[PDB]
């Protein structure tokens, strides 16, 4: 796999694209990557949801740490 951190999206938000999902406000999923990357950016993975999911937007709907 690579790497799976715990996250909560910050705000609601709806996919778009490929790997994109529909995700609302509070909820817990699991991000894909880092913004190590990119500067402001986030993913989304859900495991307690079979099959999984995936999804992409911004640290300002995912919950980040920023160094």
């Amino acid at each position: 796999s690579g790497g799976c951190e715990l996250t909560v999206v910050l705000q609601d938000f709806s996919a778009a694209h490929s790997s994109e999902l529909s995700i609302q406000v509070g909820q817990t999923v699991e991000l894909l990557e880092r913004p190590s990357e990119r500067p402001g950016w986030c993913l989304v993975r859900t495991t307690e949801r079979s099959p999984p999911q995936e999804g992409l937007v911004p640290s300002s709907t995912l919950c980040i740490s920023h160094s």
